[PDB]
């Protein structure tokens, strides 16, 4: 029986598999063909079908897990593609995490003699982040933040150690945003969320600007100037906002140029795509502090694919929360950011 | 010289206006030509040029006000308009509030004689929502709320007594969102602000619809169908996410639906501007909740034009904030929401 964690989420699916290494010669022979083949197949190849993805930069080597060492892959593929993958696996404990494992649960179960268990979404994120933070990005630090983040000629990223992890505020941006504050690990709430994640960064895009892929919406944002959407404060007042500190940079209000005819007859897709990002991530900072200021806490980690290959996103989070917090409090991110629930799920396995 | 309050925000100008109707014999003929034809123009006409409105509805008769009886006047008109309205000003003391009192300062002196004395945009609003509740609308009250907003058979506008004021949060929705928490008639702070406000509803609904007013936006939105844009919890799960009480058809991800080709080719432009609604106004009442609880705060009014003729956002925020808080905030809200800052700058002419 293959190990697998599957995080079935409403945008990707997310698949963590251990390659067991300590192969014996015994164990060889008694394997048979189908577990090999797959073993194989997920070595061999670095995309699977036409929107699989190995993220081979992430493989965690020589892991001991489960009293066996191993390599531990992770895997992407889109949710609207799982029928695909659930007929491939129909020519086996399955441990599933996300909403996908409820909506999707009779589709598992047509693998004959799979067995499925479902897991909690974020109890297997918190399990799978502090894994992952405890075993290390294979001896380098799993946690990482952009120091001096207000200066861009010194913002650099540098690693952050989270061997007390405690308490810890968790901002899963996926489809939508989850926000948690984890007190101990197995004492943690969910302190809110919101709706503005990143499906809305790439939804709002895709009616905006025509984008057809999240790293094309991030390639127009990166040649964007979101000033010629947004009404910043200056606008308003023709400087800063004085009495209440606010600086005539920032945004007053997004998209707020465009209630003008003329205004909208001249922004770009480009200036569209970066405004909606950093509506979007601005938005999140916010909640993300005030939710901060009121569990009492001070280190924020962002996590959840919305910010994978999202360098701007990250920066404008570290710059803003920095900034708007007066330096209380910290942005912090995690090279494996995408995987955690998918990581979780895997670790349930031995109460199966 | 006539007695007038006058709030520039980022989108309208607001204008209070002080008509008194005690005048004597003696003080008639002592008026200057001038002053009468301002006088007769403002009470004879509804509608001012193309663009100004005067609001016949909100109109406060035989206030005494500075130890004189008048009728208190609500007039409203673009601030991209404002150039007219100094050109018409050219062919006298004037407290001006919001950010164009600073911004257009030089442009008001050029006003020959003309007294131009800037007061804050907020301690205005405090003062203007606060005197106003006090003297009543026409004996009526000012404040009201949305009764057993749970349910859609009993929920029906009832009066709220704010004879003890405070504490209070106020929402001012405007083109961006200022967040207040008022302990005190001189003690209030800005306990933060959203830039995803009034001018992000039009200025989306403006470039995903092509509506040319706000008014137009919202009867596009009363049409739509928010869900065949947004991507709900039960589009994930298949049902309610329980153990974190989110029900099915909470939203996820606001415009998510809108990552698929095929759902972007079939949404109408009457959804789009439900969604844009949907998506900002719910921002705003989870941004507000927050504010609430870590205030310590449980009576949260909402004012701002976002909210003038627009039942919609109203009852979605009254709805929403008993839901989520599990009716432990109420919302309330004001008739004269959109001029507090005009009538708190009028109310500064003593100093002056
Ligand atoms: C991880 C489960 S998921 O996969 O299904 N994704 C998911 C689901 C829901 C949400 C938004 C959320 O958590 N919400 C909705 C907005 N909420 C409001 C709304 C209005 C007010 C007021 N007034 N207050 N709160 C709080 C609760 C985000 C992501
Ligand atoms: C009434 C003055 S106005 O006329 O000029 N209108 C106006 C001006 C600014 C705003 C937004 C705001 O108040 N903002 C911006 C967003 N902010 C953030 C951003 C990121 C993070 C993080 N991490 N935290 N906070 C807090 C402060 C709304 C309306
Ligand atoms: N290849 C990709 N395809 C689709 N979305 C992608 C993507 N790469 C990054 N993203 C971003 O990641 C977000 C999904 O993050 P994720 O954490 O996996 O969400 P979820 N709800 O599926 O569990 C999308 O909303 C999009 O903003
Ligand atoms: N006639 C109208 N024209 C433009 N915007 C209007 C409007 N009637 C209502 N609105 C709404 O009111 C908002 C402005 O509210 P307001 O409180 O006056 O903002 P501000 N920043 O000008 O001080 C706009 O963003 C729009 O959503
Ligand atoms: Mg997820
Ligand atoms: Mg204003």
């Amino acid at each position: 029986s293959p190990w697998f964690g599957m995080d079935i989420g409403g945008t990707l699916v997310k698949l963590s598999y251990f390659e067991p290494i300590d192969i014996t010669a015994e164990e060889e022979q008694e394997e048979v063909e189908s577990l090999k083949s797959i073993r194989k197949y997920l070595t061999s190849n670095v995309a699977y079908g036409s929107t699989g993805i190995r993220d081979v930069h992430l493989e965690l080597k020589d892991l001991t897990l489960f009293g066996r060492r191993g390599n531990l892959h992770f895997i992407r593929f889109p949710t609207q593609d799982l029928p695909t993958f659930i007929q491939m696996g129909r020519d086996t404990v399955l441990c599933a995490t996300g909403g996908g494992a409820y909506k999707f649960e009779k589709d598992f179960r047509t693998i004959g003699n799979l067995h499925l268990h479902k897991l909690d979404e974020l109890d297997c994120l918190v399990k799978g982040l502090l894994y992952i933070d405890s075993v290390s990005f294979n001896g380098q630090a799993e946690c990482y933040y952009f120091a001096n983040a207000s200066e861009p000629e010194r913002c650099q990223k540098m690693p952050f150690n989270l061997d007390d992890p405690y308490p810890l505020l968790v901002v899963n941006i996926g489809s939508g945003v989850s926000i948690l504050a984890v007190h101990s690990k197995d004492n943690y709430k969910r302190v809110t969320g919101t709706s503005l994640g990143g499906g809305t960064f790439l939804g709002l895009c895709s009616l905006l600007t025509g984008c057809e892929s999240f790293e094309e919406a991030l390639e127009m944002a990166s040649k964007g100037d979101s000033t010629q959407a947004d009404k910043l404060v200056r606008d308003i007042y023709g400087g800063d906002y004085e009495r209440f500190g606010l600086p005539g940079w920032a945004v007053a209000s997004s998209f707020g140029n465009m209630i003008y005819k003329e205004k909208r007859e001249s922004v770009s897709k480009e200036d569209l795509a970066r405004a909606t990002l950093v509506t979007i991530t601005n938005n999140i900072g916010s909640v993300a502090r005030m939710c901060a200021v009121n569990e009492k806490i001070n280190r924020v980690v962002f996590v959840g694919n919305f910010l994978r290959v999202n360098t701007l996103s990250m920066k404008l989070l570290a710059y803003a929360l920095d900034y708007w917090s007066k330096g209380q409090l910290k942005a912090l991110f995690l090279e494996h950011e995408g995987y955690f629930g998918a990581v979780g799920a895997l670790l349930g396995l031995p109460n199966f």
